[PDB]
């Protein structure tokens, strides 16, 4: 008989699907449960005290894209690596820490009599401080939907770092905005790709785009987040199974071009459910994925990587080869 310890959750959808999937629910002290659910991410500690038949929904070190300062510091190294590669990364500003790298930026701007609007976050506008906030380029001329400016929460699951695996949802939340856009109601991502559609824009590119965008985002987190678990397992087997998995929410705006941009990355993102549109979701999300571990004692996901394309893959195998070597370098 499979367990799973439920007592980290808040949310019933995922009480509901864990139960509907056929696990036995343990008491909340029990440890030894062979899945253990946590909304919010956990000590690293409690990891490494998992045995190897377990399985936890979070990765030691995954907060390294997570947070929205660590997300730009890393990425920053990253594009000054490989920028062709990573341009879906709005220009994004660390304080107060860059104060005087942002500055010069402006008056760089400033001399060419070129304006661009800035966003700070954690949030307000700017044009043309000494506490911890973070300046951000905007993008001006997102993709409207009938006039109105709207936000894509699309899910991942990365059942392994090593070897690294990552699936993609072909479904998600679509959030749109309440008075139309000038520089909400809720739809799902299959109502958004099926509007793409009857509008003549290439959904395939749309899938494309996006995969390219999360994979090269966790390859980025891969050797922060490979080190980590390696440093909390010391007892893993050279090919044993992942004890880690994650469910993450990417945030993703678009531009008029449907260029995926990336805003933030979440590892504890709601699973909620007041909506019929956010119950079909993400129950579907968690579902899939727990049938993708298989704990035994795919449906809308798709493998993104390792990709078919043997081209791509050599072309993501750079990319990891140069982001474990800038991870030595901030050491």
């Amino acid at each position: 008989t499979i367990t799973a310890n439920v007592a980290g959750t808040k949310f019933e959808i995922v009480r509901l699907v864990i139960d509907e999937m056929g696990f036995m629910k343990t008491p909340d002290e029990d440890e030894t449960s062979n899945l253990i659910w946590c909304d919010s991410a956990v000590q690293q500690e409690k990891i490494s005290e998992l045995q190897n038949y377990q399985r936890i929904n979070h990765f030691p070190g995954m907060g390294e894209i997570c947070r929205k300062d660590f997300l730009a510091r890393n990425m920053t190294k990253m594009i000054k690596s490989r920028p062709l590669d990573y341009t879906f990364v709005p220009r994004t500003w660390i304080f107060p820490a860059e104060y005087t790298q942002f500055q010069n930026y402006v008056k760089e701007l400033k001399k060419k009599r070129k304006q661009k609007t800035f966003i700070v976050k954690p949030i307000s506008l700017i044009r043309n401080s000494q506490d911890h906030l973070i300046v951000q380029e905007y993008i001006e001329k997102p993709f409207l939907m009938e006039g109105y400016k709207f936000d894509l929460r699309i899910y991942i699951l990365v059942t392994s770092c090593d070897p690294l695996k990552i699936f993609l949802y072909h479904d998600g939340l679509v959030r749109m905005g309440t008075e139309k856009y000038i520089p909400g109601s809720k739809r799902s991502i299959k109502w958004f790709t099926e509007f793409l559609q009857a509008n003549q824009h290439d959904v395939a590119k749309f899938w494309s785009d996006i995969s390219e965008l999360v994979v090269k985002t966790l390859i980025v987190a891969e050797p922060h987040v490979l080190h980590a678990y390696r440093m909390c397992r010391p007892g893993q087997p050279p090919g044993s199974e992942s004890v880690c998995f994650e469910v993450l929410g990417f945030d993703i705006l678009l531009d008029r071009k449907l260029k995926p941009w990336l805003l933030q990355i979440n590892r504890a993102p709601s699973f909620g459910t007041d909506q019929k549109i956010d119950y079909d979701v993400k129950r579907g999300v968690l579902l899939n994925a727990l049938k993708l571990l298989n704990i035994r004692t795919m449906g809308n996901y798709r493998r993104i990587y390792p990709p078919e394309d043997k081209a791509l893959l050599e072309k993501y195998e750079n990319l990891l080869a140069v982001a474990f070597q800038t991870f030595l370098s901030g050491r």
